[PDB]
């Protein structure tokens, strides 16, 4: 078996799925109704972008907490069961914290495979981003 040279092929297989961008339902604190938006990662998966009614962007550097909203008990065997998403972040200027929710659209062409795959993928990375460092060198170790 080979350890590796750079990155984790496993985590890399998702990098493509994340960037691709999946459709979800974004709900703003003010808006009570879900709106169809697009969630994708940046070139260096170091920032999140949004496209829709307006130009929105959620910097991962600001994001504090990031968890996935699970309906409940798993329908089948063991998998990345995920129907929704929960992310927390603060904006410079306002007062308090802003959270963003992402759900799977109930349209004919949504791509449950890609969508559900994106959610899990995001969290997965969001874990290494904190649990560990991105670049090995500048660390204070």
């Amino acid at each position: 078996g080979s350890s590796g040279s750079s990155g984790a092929e496993f985590y890399d297989k998702q990098l493509k799925v994340l960037l691709s961008g999946a459709t979800f339902l974004v709900t703003f604190g003010n808006s009570e109704k879900p709106e169809t938006m697009t969630c994708r990662l940046s070139n260096n998966q170091r920032y999140l972008f949004l496209d829709g009614d307006s130009h929105y962007e959620i910097e991962i550097v600001h994001i504090s907490t990031v968890q996935i909203l699970t309906e409940g008990f798993p329908p089948g065997g063991g998998n990345a069961r995920a129907t929704g998403m929960f992310l927390q972040y603060t904006v410079p200027g306002t007062e308090g914290v802003t959270q963003l929710k992402l759900t799977v659209v109930e349209d004919v062409t949504v791509g449950r495979r890609q969508a559900v795959a994106w959610l899990v993928a995001m969290h997965k990375a969001a874990k290494l981003l904190y649990e560990s460092r991105d670049q090995s060198g500048p660390s204070s170790g």
